[PDB]
């Protein structure tokens, strides 16, 4: 057993040193010289705890070699970026799957496993992949085996996650489910959950879709509970005792890297017919602006200019912008004239964020929380002495603490200012 | 002590019946004199499994009197219908909520209290309701109570779930919830979810509107699915395995039900998930239409007219309007078949109703279509169904059976 993976980042990267480290002999393949050259000298291109002390003895062990050409393995994985297209729909680019695919090419020998781990469009496997494989001559589920595998990690243990998370295998045909159910049980402790290709690719894509529609209806029901002067925290909590009865919970927008670019490759397939999607995207990119009219709103009652942001991640408690609505209101509020901007986010470290709470907060007339980082959840009046106003308007409903001389306003009470 | 309901159907009959039950002296109230002589006759109005047995003691206690004019109580329950207001927004019609408060306002007297079960639009019992009752020189939380208690039936577990299951009390005022609260507490075992009438309006509202734009989405798959050649019910089930994930089921449309959006209308996914919901019953024709294309005759039977699988409620069922259309297309021949529905065009057996049709279309999910056999569908022209339901479980041999997940296998 043999085994080659191209595209080492976030995703390939920790799926080498994971089948390196469970015995099989390892090529990992990347366009880049630098992550190339930074992992023959021994060190880790992606920040991930722990991850370089494993790299390390799977490197000392001959197990992982890292090479910019690909050479003839028993099993080809790719796990290189599927950006979203610049086009009207924002089409899944499978271009880099595409090349990635070409590269491995020439090295086939009947026998083999490819495997798809990149976040595919729906018929990406069947009508893209499929025809270029068997034009060599090849046969799926005889000569070659094609798979999909969408595989996803949070930075909280990759590695542990590679372990114990359940597993779709998306295969062409019952051979390429067998042979990859092969492959995976190398270390996956996880379910192998057997399905085709076609249905991996949208039941993935279904699983973020599911989540932003319905984000999208947390959204719009904030809005039209705010000018029916409802609290929409309060009837989500009520309509959900129903067991059938799901809502989600509203914010400031719908950043993630899965959680934006997956419903565009499902639009993309079938644009006059994905309403509901692109509505759904249309609604919760309009959070951004929502939030900006409301603090508009807020800062022309009071007499101050100043507004902290109290976060600029996508996510709570971690580091991570890039993706993020929180950073999108921020640059908005900045461009704003008659608005005076201030930073403060602990987790990320920038030049413009500001780490000390009492001198972001210093003369501010409001404290615009667009993150659920766990520091917030906890906050007295005394973190919001040194402001102008003392008032809070959380768009993550992150803040349990009780408030004696602060003003509080979530989605469910801004009405009570404006 | 003495109650009022206004309103016998399908909430005020078993309401009724389960304060009469209970003891209470109530007085059922409706505007239909055939359900009134059919009640007074010793007949119940509504079709539900054990509620003629109760209902026949209930009568003979006394415990339970109907009339077509309300009288003098010291609560009164309002359990009309709340139809939808001609949109593709689908919101709350609140006349008839507002025709049984006036037959009820002169009746009224300091002490008394209000309770509003039909399916009400948000801020009625404050704009509507509240000023109506102001004006006649009562104080809301003093002079009488006004409640919102939006109801939630099951029929076959009706009664059950009235005594069982959690109860939303939407008062005015503070006094209103304990007001509302004396009353259910005569028998909900259930609890008593304490909240003021806009969030119990909202709340039973939002309930209807996440309902309606998931099968919005799961009916939006299909559209794609069907395209690309995937089956739409295989992967629901795949990315329902995730936790957080819970994609509903695909259908023929959906039935009529009152939507989180205030009447003066922005409401962009309500009105996107209400038109795709909408669009259902064409999208089902347009499908029947290509399967008799494909194959010789004219014949199509449609197996169920409800919107709802067990029920015989035809109003405002997509089920029915795809009949209609079938109908109305020229170079289509129509047959309706539901044991449920006791109408003249609908036919009562099986075999003539499926003789010499081309297709059979499943549009209600009745617990007699889980089960069915070549059998059945022997009297067919060509043996082939087209299950918009997925209710068919059994097994076939020389039937053709496709599903929303299979119809793009008829190589169209
Ligand atoms: N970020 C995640 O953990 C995550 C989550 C969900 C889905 N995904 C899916 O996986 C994809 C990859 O994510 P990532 O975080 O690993 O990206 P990444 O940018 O961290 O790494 C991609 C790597 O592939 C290399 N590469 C690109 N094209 C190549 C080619 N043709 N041949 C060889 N190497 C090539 C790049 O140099 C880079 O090192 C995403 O675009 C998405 O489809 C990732
Ligand atoms: N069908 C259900 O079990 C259900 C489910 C959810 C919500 N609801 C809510 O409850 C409402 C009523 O449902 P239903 O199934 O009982 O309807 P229904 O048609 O079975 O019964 C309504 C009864 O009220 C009577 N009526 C109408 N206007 C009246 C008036 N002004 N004065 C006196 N009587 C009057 C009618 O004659 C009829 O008998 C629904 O429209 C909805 O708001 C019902």
């Amino acid at each position: 057993s043999k085994l080659t993976v191209v595209g080492l980042g976030y995703i390939g990267l920790p799926t080498s040193i994971m089948f390196a480290k469970h015995g099989v002999d390892v090529l990992g393949v990347d366009i880049n010289q630098q992550t190339i050259d930074k992992l023959q000298n021994g060190q880790i291109s992606i920040e991930e705890p722990g991850l370089q002390e494993v790299y390390e003895e799977v490197l000392s062990s001959g197990k992982l070699k890292v090479s910019t050409t690909p050479e003839a393995s028993d099993v080809f994985i790719i796990a290189v970026p599927t950006p979203n297209n610049d086009d009207q729909y924002r089409s899944c680019d499978i271009s880099l799957v595409m090349r990635a695919l070409d590269s491995i090419l020439p090295f086939l020998k009947k026998g083999n496993t490819i495997i798809v781990e990149s976040t595919i469009a729906p018929k990406t496997m069947d009508d893209f992949v499929k025809p270029v494989i068997e034009n060599l001559g090849f046969t799926i589920g005889e000569d070659i085996y094609l798979v999909h595998c969408p595989e996803r990690v949070l930075p909280g243990k990759i590695l542990e996650e590679l372990v114990h998370n359940n597993r779709i295998i998306g295969g062409v045909t019952k051979a390429c489910i067998e042979a990859g159910k092969r492959v995976y049980r190398t270390f996956v402790q996880g379910e192998m959950i057997e399905t085709d290709a076609r249905t991996a690719e949208m039941s993935k894509l279904m699983e973020n879709t599911y989540r932003d529609v319905n984000i999208a209806l947390a959204n719009e029901l904030t809005k039209i509970c705010n000018n029916l002067n409802i609290n929409v925290l309060d009837v989500i909590e009520m309509a959900n005792k129903h067991p059938r009865v799901n809502i989600h919970q509203p914010g400031p927008g719908v950043g993630g890297h899965c959680l934006a670019v997956d419903p565009y490759f499902i639009i993309a397939k079938d644009p006059e017919n994905a309403k509901l999607i692109q509505t759904g995207r249309e609604i919760n990119n309009s959070m951004p602006a929502y939030v900006v009219d409301t603090t508009k709103q807020i800062i022309k009652a009071l007499s101050g200019n100043k507004v902290t942001v109290f976060g600029l991640t996508y996510k709570g408690d971690v580091d991570d912008i890039r993706e993020s609505p929180a950073f999108d209101i921020y640059e908005l509020l900045n461009q704003e004239p008659d608005i005076e901007v201030c930073a403060y986010d602990p987790h990320v470290e920038l030049d413009f964020v500001e780490h000390d709470m009492s001198h972001a907060v210093k003369d501010a007339s409001l404290v615009l929380i667009l993150s659920d980082h766990s520091e917030f959840k906890n906050l007295s009046d005394s973190h919001f002495d040194k402001m102008k106003h003392k008032v809070i308007f959380d768009t993550k409903n992150v803040v349990k603490s009780s408030f004696e001389d602060v003003l509080y306003y979530n989605y469910g009470n801004i009405f009570n200012f404006i």
